[PDB]
């Protein structure tokens, strides 16, 4: 009933986690209650650079057992929410670790990559992203999508572009979605999503994940809790109760190196943006503070029931349709 | 002088050659006086695994060092024709190889390279190739032209279609090639260029060679050394004496494995085409042959100089300015 008993008996989940890894955010999670997260192991890597990332990733989780644990199958969320620890789900930003084989889209699945972004702001093999001319789905990325499809790797779209994004929601028969993202109706930025896309993505049984990247908000480092709530209320007025859910995109520990790797094409040639400084809005500032988000939208008017479903409920549903695991 | 006086007095190049390399091929290059020859590396591979193919090319230039030698400048061409052996010119027919890395160019170029295929049937990270929706060239593409103008190594468009060609022909401060097509005013496909397109990039000091595969020639497996002379005149009348070649796509000793490889997408994935029966035209079926392509030429009333443009001095030229040498 109260604002954090409420939090605590629910399954929390965010849809995107980029921080420095370290037990110490390990224990943030646990103090959020957070029961399970998306955490990125690629962006700009290879095939073998990205496989480094999961092997340094198995061992940190190895570790810290008493924290954390593995998330293949939804049943993973469910036991590490009965457990009481943080379950994590490898994703990648990024198709490109797929290199030029989709004999990889199966690798990585059986190494638990269960999320994978089709690009990353530029041209890809497969198709291109949000801040260059977007050319479209490329042939083989007909091929990786429903090799996907077939292994149970959900399609991410999130820093992909509006043309190779539709095709994307068209040529896959399970969900996809938009992992972390805000709406343009209230900022323009390249990686905001318009209210046709928005509209666009639910009735093809997608689903949507809000973020709160300062950058990409109507009032930026200036923004607070309360805004956050705003533009996920924005969202879900288009989106509906059943397609909707968090995606904070928290970038906890990391600093400047890690930021410039992110502007810049291949994390090292031209610049394609600035973020400018990245304050996240007050209120929820750190993962250990993923709570206040229940209780805001919770005092806001948005009942319990709906709650339960955009805190975790609903990205559960989803990755069990896509995984029929 | 006699034709045959003529093809030996004069230095013959080759635009494309990628048949399988031993003794005998050389050799067979000798018997047709072949000066030099722009001999491919690459095709699907990336980085490393093209430098491996180049590790084991410079094995054989080396243990047949009597028959050929390493081409790296014009100069190198020369000094073919003055010791009778065969220079090798390492080309790639895919950017592929270049993977993500802009520095891999001058790497490339310090092992010698000196001719590079933007993108090959299918997209790249660079562009897209003909056979696929082609949706241009991309930021990171741009930036490989600019470093592979500086660096010295040539652009070729042969397999990269409309859109990203004609943007890399205006974004080149060199002048770029189509090493080796047909016009598709004699034979409608999809690695045939129109007039248009032919007249475009001479008029911006491009360079075209005409090549011999069966597929794309009006007559098909039927054709003879004269369909070959009537495209090379086809050409010649549009782009001009000075900018006209020859790009003979010569596959001597490759069998079925290849084939196959050279028409799926990444060399395995969805079949891109179906070349038919593999017959080069009668008359000029083995490198050995190229005498012939001289004889030809001026039995069908090409001046004397011409000739010996179209045959070789042409590629010279256009090597000569490209490499700053």
């Amino acid at each position: 009933l109260s604002p954090a008993e409420l939090h605590a008996d629910s399954i929390v989940i965010d849809g995107l986690i980029i921080a420095k890894w370290n037990r110490e955010l390990f224990e943030d999670m646990r103090k959020g209650g957070l029961t399970a997260a998306n955490c990125t192991v690629s962006v700009w890597e290879g095939f073998q650079a990205t496989v480094n990332n999961i092997t340094a990733s198995n061992k940190l989780i190895r570790d810290n057992s008493d924290l954390v644990i593995p998330v293949r199958s939804t049943a993973d969320i469910r036991k590490a929410k009965e457990q009481g620890k943080t379950g994590i789900l490898y994703g990648f930003q990024n198709a490109h670790a797929f290199e030029d084989q989709i004999g990889y889209v199966e690798v990585f699945k059986q190494l638990g990559v269960g999320i994978v972004q089709m690009c990353y702001n530029t041209q890809n093999l497969v198709g291109t992203g949000c801040y260059e001319r977007d050319g479209g789905l490329s042939g083989f990325g007909r091929e990786i999508v429903a090799e996907m499809n077939r292994v149970g790797i959900m399609c991410d779209l999130s820093h992909v572009g509006s043309k190779t994004s539709e095709e994307v929601i068209l040529e896959s028969k399970k969900p996809v979605c938009y992992s972390h993202c805000l709406p343009s109706g209230l900022k323009e930025h390249p990686r905001n999503k318009s209210d046709e896309e928005l509209k666009f993505i639910a009735d093809h049984g997608g689903f949507v994940g809000v973020t709160m990247f300062a950058p990409f908000l109507k009032k930026g480092i200036d923004s607070t809790i309360d805004d956050y709530a705003e533009a996920i209320e924005y969202v879900m007025n288009i989106v509906g109760e059943d397609a909707i859910g968090i995606g904070t995109d928290f970038t906890q520990g990391h600093g400047h190196d890690f930021f410039e790797w992110l502007t810049h094409d291949k994390g090292y040639a031209r610049r394609l943006t600035n973020f400018g400084k990245i304050v996240n809005p007050l209120g929820i500032r750190t993962v250990g503070e993923f709570p206040n988000l229940t209780e805001t939208l919770l005092k806001r008017g948005m009942p319990e029931r709906v709650v339960r479903k955009v805190m975790g409920e609903n990205w559960v549903r989803v990755l069990r349709d896509v995984w029929g695991e």
